[PDB]
């Protein structure tokens, strides 16, 4: 209603990371099933591998 | 009048960018027009793109 200038920020409170660095976190994450009381287990994945 | 001798200084109030590094700040910046009530704006510009 009042279209006044306002003052400059870097508070973007949702910056795309088209416009600049972002962080993100997505850890992946392996699943080892034990759908009966005595399950049959693998090493954990060699990663390296 | 009294053309004296005067003392060395590294206070030039304005040397000149050819003799010596200078500091500049000149930021770029991006408009996007709102002329209407209700306008149809785009997404912040890919600088990546």
């Amino acid at each position: 209603t009042a279209a006044v200038t306002t003052a400059w920020s870097e508070q973007f409170p949702n910056i795309s990371a088209s416009s600049t660095s972002r962080d993100i976190n997505n850890p992946v994450i392996v699943d080892y099933s034990l759908p009966y009381f005595e399950n049959n287990v693998p090493k954990d994945v060699g990663i390296y591998d």
